[PDB]
């Protein structure tokens, strides 16, 4: 199909996304940058989608975190999410797509601004949410590995899919974990979607970048990085450590698995065969240019190797 402005897309119903793409890139992502607003919109896709429990309810990726923001932004695991919900709500009011479609579309358009990124498959047509998420369904950084794996498993993700989705923390920072140092990233390249997150969480912890006593925070290996306790333990736990190390210096696997598992997450609560594929509307991301590496001056002796089957790669 050819849209009114001459841009093409495989399914004509997808044309309504083009003005929305332009508005988002200009006015949500500040001129298509891979910066805070993209990182916050990617976090929003997961805090929306993960509100899905077979035994309790919630409609998954349904826009409920915007539609029922008064409720869901009260949940402590949604701390800081109110800023991006407030930023996105007027786009939803202005355009003619549901909040659940908008959240997944904005997250996919944002990831496409980041070098190394992928185009996450994107489907159009989610109905408006009809219920708020239940409470207590979003994992937090102080939760055990078994707790996080049980919650994610209850929403349909295996432990390896958990590790694949946490490639998101390659373009990510924390504002509430240590409020003295907001914006401190989880890897050294928070504007590049790459394997540095899986490398750097494997280093021995050395210091706290801000204060020392924050719930959910582990020691970091670098003054300009923060480390969540959840990530510290997942990189080391026998249930997930081999998969975590398998992502290091493995950008093709990060790309393929993140796109696929993001698509699975964007469809929680939904039925792909009822929606229209509009994947080809997402921009083409830039590619990586620089090789994966340990931080300069570090060596294998600084890595806490946690996979008995396979030594950490010589980078
Ligand atoms: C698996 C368990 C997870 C835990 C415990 C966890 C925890 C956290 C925490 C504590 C923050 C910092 C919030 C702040 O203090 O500002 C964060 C940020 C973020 N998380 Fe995760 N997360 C998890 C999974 C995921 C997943 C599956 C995604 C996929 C989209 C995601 C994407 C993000 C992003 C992109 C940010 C950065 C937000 C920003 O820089 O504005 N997280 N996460
Ligand atoms: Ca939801
Ligand atoms: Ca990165």
């Amino acid at each position: 199909a050819t849209c009114d402005d001459g841009r093409t897309t495989a399914n004509a119903a997808c044309c309504i996304l083009f003005p929305i793409l332009d508005d988002i890139q200009e006015n949500l992502f500040d001129g298509a940058q891979c910066g805070e607003e993209v990182h916050e919109s990617l976090r929003l896709t997961f805090h929306d989608a993960i509100g899905f429990s077979p035994t309790l309810g919630g409609g998954g990726a349904d826009g409920s975190i915007i539609a029922f923001d008064t409720i869901e932004t009260n949940f402590p695991a949604n701390a800081g999410i109110d800023e991006i919900v407030s930023a996105q709500k007027p786009f939803v009011a202005k355009h003619n797509i549901s909040a659940g479609d908008f959240i997944q579309f904005a997250g996919a358009v944002g990831v496409s601004n980041c070098p190394g990124g992928v185009r996450i498959p994107f489907f159009l047509g989610r109905p408006d949410a009809v219920a708020a998420s239940p409470d207590h369904l979003v994992p937090g950084p102080f939760d055990s590995v078994d707790s996080i794996l049980a919650r994610m498993g209850d929403a349909g993700f295996s432990p390896v899919e958990v590790v694949w989705l946490l490639a998101s923390h390659s373009i990510a920072a924390a504002d509430k974990v240590d409020p003295s140092i907001p914006g401190t990233p989880f890897d050294s390249t928070p504007e590049v979607f790459d394997s540095q997150f899986f490398i750097e969480t494997q280093l021995k912890g050395r210091l706290f970048p801000g204060t020392a006593d924050n719930k959910g925070e582990a020691q970091s290996p670098l003054q300009g990085e923060i480390r969540l306790q959840s990530d510290h333990l997942l990189a080391r736990d026998p249930q997930t450590a081999c998969e975590w190390q398998s992502m290091v210096n493995n950008q093709p696997k990060i790309q393929n698995r993140f796109a696929a598992t993001m698509s699975k997450m964007a469809l929680l609560g939904q039925d792909k065969t009822k929606l229209i594929d509009c994947s080809d509307v997402i921009p083409t991301p830039p590619a990586l240019v620089g090789a994966a590496h340990l931080p300069a001056g570090f060596s294998l002796s600084d890595v806490e190797q946690a996979c008995a089957a396979t030594p950490f790669p010589a980078l």
